[PDB]
Order: structure tokens, then C-alpha cells, then sequence
């Protein structure tokens, strides 16, 4: 016969959520935060695999702030920015790895295999001690929120942060450029940038132009059923579009649950929410249904492993 066992499904919707995950959605489509008006074509498009991969190669551009954007070409920010582009420092690379922070990796002894890429990205203060078993030891890409960079006091103090390439982001104003965002980020991580920076100049550190997250969110958009979050995408997903645009393969570990599924929010810390895993804030749920529908490994590989793989732009045809 054939096996009956749940992986993620491509289609939940908000009709398949917790009331109280349910009522979240809601308030943060009134507060609009960032002054989202989709105007992209009528959300529930259906596209193919193979098509929606060259979609994301083709309308999202996974760039950093360059001395040439201004206003990072004047004084005041004169040797700051690397001087070289991320690509050129970065790879490209053949086999590579996103862990996500989820408290699914819990037990999962996934360390090993995690370690068998040539690169492996992470998020935030998401730590390597005391939890290698399950999560690997290796960081070559860590991506950060500029929540973290302006108010983690340990940001500038713990070692965690000194290994490989960092990479900072802040959500913008829908659909702004590089000088009005300047004007009004998120949060102001510039001097702390500034600061680290100052600290740690052999360091790689780069900035994502703001306008990524966006354009990836209008393709998500498109392809939900339904209205969604009009925050940006979670830096999960950001982190798989910038590794497909540097690798020509990435596993994706513990972002579409496995059989560990949870509601322990991290791996590294205690607290229980199902937000972290369904989506809050971020629009999680349609990022989650993506890439189970861009996944070329199959079932099984979700289940017991937490693991999707998807293909590097680099390797697509069109
Ligand atoms: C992402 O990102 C990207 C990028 O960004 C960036 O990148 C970089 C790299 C660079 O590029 C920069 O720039 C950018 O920014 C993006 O993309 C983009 O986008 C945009 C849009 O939006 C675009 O823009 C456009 O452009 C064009 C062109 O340009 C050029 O130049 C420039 C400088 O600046 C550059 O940049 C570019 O690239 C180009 O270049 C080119 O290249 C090519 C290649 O590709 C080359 O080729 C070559 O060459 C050589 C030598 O020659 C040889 O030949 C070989 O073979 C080849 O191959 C070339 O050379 C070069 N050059 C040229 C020029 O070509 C422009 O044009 C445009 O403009 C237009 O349109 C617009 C809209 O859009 C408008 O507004 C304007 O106005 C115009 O229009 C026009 O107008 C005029 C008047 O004014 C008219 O005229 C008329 O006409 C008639 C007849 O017809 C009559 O005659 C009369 O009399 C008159 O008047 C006309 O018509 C019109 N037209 C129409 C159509 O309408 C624009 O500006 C760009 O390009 C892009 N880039 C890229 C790269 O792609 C994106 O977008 C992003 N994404 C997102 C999503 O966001
Ligand atoms: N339970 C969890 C916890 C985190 N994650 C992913 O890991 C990423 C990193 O988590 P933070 O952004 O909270 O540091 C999230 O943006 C999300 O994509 C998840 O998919 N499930």
C-alpha cells in the first residue's frame, strides 16, 4: 500500500490556523505598518515549479548596499561597506545548508550532515555550543534583523558573532529606495553597524538593500490564496533566496517541520509558541508553502529529517 503520513501542505491557509494565530493575522492586516498596497497581480496565481523558480531568479534581486547607493557614497560613510561584492567573497559554493532556529532540531543529530556543506547559514543569535549534535558547529553566512543589531547588547560582546560573513536587515516602507529608508528604518542600526564594524574589520559585513525583502513578499502575494501579513518575509526565507542565488543546491533543515515538530519556539531557548513555527508577524505560513512546493526532495526526507532541498538559481532553465 502506500504510506499515510503528513508533511507540510502547500495549500494551508488562515483557515488552517489557531484562532489565536487566526485573530494575529487579522490586527497586523489593520495596522499596515508599513504601508503595503499591493497593487501585483490578483493574489492566488498557480504556477509551476520549474516556473516560480525562474520568477524569483528573475524578480528579486538579493543585492547589498554598495558605496555606488547613495547615501552610502558620501563622507560620513567613506570605508565602512566591504569593499569587494558579497558574491566575490562568498562562494559560489555546490551543496549548502540553512538551519533554521526552530526547537525541531532538538534531538534531530542533524550536526553532521549539516557540517557535509560546503557553507552553512544561520540567524541571529542562533548559537553553535553546547547543541553541535543537532545543529552543526560550522557558520559561514549569518543573517541578522536590525532589531538585533540596535538593541542586542550582546551583539558587540559575545564571540558567537565574530565567525564568517554577516548580514544585516531592516524592513522599509513598502516599495522604498535605498535614500527614503535611510531616513526611516525600523530600527536605527547604523551606529552600531558603524561600531562593529570598527571592531571587526576583517570581518565581512554587508547590509541588504531593503528593497529584497519586498519583492520577494509581492511573490508571495501572488501566490496566496488569501491576504497576507503585509510585514516582510522572516529572515528564514530571505536566507534561503540569498543561499539559491550562491549555491547550486541548499538543504533547508527544520523550516518545513519534521516528525520532531513542536511548539518549542527554538532550539536554544525554552519558551513554547506556535507562532515561530505557523507565522505571526511574518507571513511564515505562504513562505512555508512555497518551498514545499519548490522542494525537490521528497516526503520522507521532510518527515524524518526536517530537510528541503532546492535548486541555486544558478542551475535553472530559462
Ligand atoms: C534588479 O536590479 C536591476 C539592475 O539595477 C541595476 O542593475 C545594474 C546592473 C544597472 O543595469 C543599473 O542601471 C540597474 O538599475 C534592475 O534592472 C534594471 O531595470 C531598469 C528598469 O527599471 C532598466 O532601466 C532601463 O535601462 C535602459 C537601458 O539602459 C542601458 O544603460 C544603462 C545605463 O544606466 C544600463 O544600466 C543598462 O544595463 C543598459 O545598458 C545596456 O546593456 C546592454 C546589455 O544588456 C548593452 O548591450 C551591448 O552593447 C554593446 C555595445 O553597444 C554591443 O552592442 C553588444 O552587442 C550588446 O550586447 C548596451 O550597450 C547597454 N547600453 C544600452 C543603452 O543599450 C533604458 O533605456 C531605460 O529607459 C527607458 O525606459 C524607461 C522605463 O523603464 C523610461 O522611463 C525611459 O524614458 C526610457 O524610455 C525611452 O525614452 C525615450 C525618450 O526619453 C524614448 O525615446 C524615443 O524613442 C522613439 C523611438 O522609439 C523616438 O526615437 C523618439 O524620438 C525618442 O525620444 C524611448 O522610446 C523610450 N523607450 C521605451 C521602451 O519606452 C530604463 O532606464 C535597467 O536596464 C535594468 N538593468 C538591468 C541590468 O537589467 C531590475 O529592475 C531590478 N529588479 C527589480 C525587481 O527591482
Ligand atoms: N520554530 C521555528 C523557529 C524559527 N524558524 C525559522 O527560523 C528563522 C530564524 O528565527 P528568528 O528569525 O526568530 O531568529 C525564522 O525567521 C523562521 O524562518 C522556523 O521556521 N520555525
Amino acid at each position: 500500500p502506500e504510506a499515510s503520513f503528513q508533511v507540510w501542505n502547500k495549500d494551508s491557509s488562515s483557515k488552517n490556523l489557531i484562532p489565536r494565530l487566526q485573530k494575529i493575522w487579522k490586527n497586523y492586516l489593520s495596522m499596515n505598518k508599513y504601508k503595503v498596497s499591493y497593487k501585483g497581480p490578483g493574489p492566488g496565481i498557480k504556477f509551476s515549479a520549474e516556473a516560480l523558480r525562474c520568477h524569483l531568479r528573475d524578480h528579486v534581486n538579493v543585492s547589498m548596499v554598495e558605496v555606488t547607493d547613495f547615501p552610502f557614497n558620501t563622507s560620513e560613510w567613506e570605508g565602512y561597506l566591504p569593499k569587494e561584492s558579497i558574491r566575490t567573497k562568498a562562494g559560489p559554493w555546490g551543496r549548502c545548508a540553512v538551519v533554521s532556529s526552530a526547537g525541531s532540531l532538538k534531538s534531530s543529530q542533524l550536526g553532521r550532515e549539516i557540517d557535509d556543506h560546503d557553507a552553512v547559514l544561520r540567524f541571529n543569535g542562533a548559537p553553535t555550543a553546547n547543541f553541535q549534535q543537532d545543529v552543526g558547529t560550522k557558520t559561514t553566512i549569518r543573517l541578522m534583523n536590525s532589531q538585533l543589531v540596535t538593541t542586542e547588547k550582546r551583539f558587540l560582546k559575545d564571540s558567537l558573532y565574530n565567525e564568517g560573513i554577516l548580514i544585516v536587515w531592516d524592513p522599509s516602507v513598502y516599495h522604498s529606495d535605498i535614500p527614503k529608508w535611510y531616513q526611516n528604518p525600523d530600527y536605527n542600526f547604523f551606529n552600531n553597524y558603524k561600531t562593529y564594524r570598527k571592531l571587526h574589520p576583517n570581518q565581512p559585513f554587508y547590509i541588504l538593500k531593503p528593497q529584497m525583502p519586498w519583492e520577494l513578499w509581492d511573490i508571495l502575494q501572488e501566490i496566496s490564496p488569501e491576504e497576507i501579513q503585509p510585514n516582510p518575509p522572516s529572515s528564514g526565507m530571505l536566507g534561503i533566496i540569498i543561499m539559491m542565488t550562491l549555491c547550486d543546491q541548499v538543504d533547508i533543515y527544520e523550516f518545513l517541520p519534521s516528525k520532531r515538530k513542536t511548539d518549542v519556539c527554538y532550539y536554544y531557548q525554552k519558551f513554547f509558541d506556535s507562532a515561530c513555527t505557523m507565522g505571526a508577524y511574518h507571513p511564515l505560513l505562504y513562505e512555508k508553502n512555497l518551498v514545499k512546493h519548490l522542494n525537490q526532495g521528497t516526503d520522507e526526507d521532510i518527515y524524518l529529517l526536517g530537510k528541503a532541498t532546492l535548486p541555486g538559481f544558478r542551475t535553472i532553465h530559462c
